[PDB]
């Protein structure tokens, strides 16, 4: 439906770079039988027709306030211009298939021009491809 919870986020573009710092997540929804999940983040530039970019930081075992403190950086090429950063926080199962948790976005021109940092409302998958929604309050 809508709430997800949280995540906290710094990322920044320079000389041709994309810096990425995931730090950590509040208040996320169980997907586990536990009442609890085991998540880790997924990180990449779309569209990604070639599967090139994926990033991920550590899977943290059953917790709803991961805290991964991971860093990450992405070479850019010109075409970049169009392309969007997309964060997104699944659960990882033992013997079933991982569940999208909660997710977000943001366009690599907005990154240029202001660098992302701060709390972020997580989005459901298809609409977290699409945009992100700050939370300074």
């Amino acid at each position: 439906t809508e709430k997800r919870g949280r995540i906290y986020l710094k990322a920044e573009v320079t000389d041709e770079k994309l810096h990425v710092t995931v730090r950590d997540a509040k208040n996320l929804i169980p997907m586990d039988p536990n009442g609890l999940s085991d998540p880790y983040v997924k990180l990449k530039l779309i569209p990604d027709p070639k599967n090139e970019s994926k990033q991920k930081t550590k899977t943290i075992r059953s917790t709803l306030n991961p805290q991964w403190n991971e860093s990450f950086t992405f070479k850019l090429k010109p075409s970049d211009k169009d392309r969007r950063l997309s964060v997104e926080i699944w659960d990882w199962d033992r013997t079933t298939r991982n569940d999208f948790m909660g997710s977000l976005s943001f366009g690599v021109s907005e990154l240029m021009k202001m660098p992302a940092s701060g709390w972020y409302k997580l989005l459901n998958q298809e609409e977290g491809e699409y945009y992100n929604v700050p939370i300074p309050e």
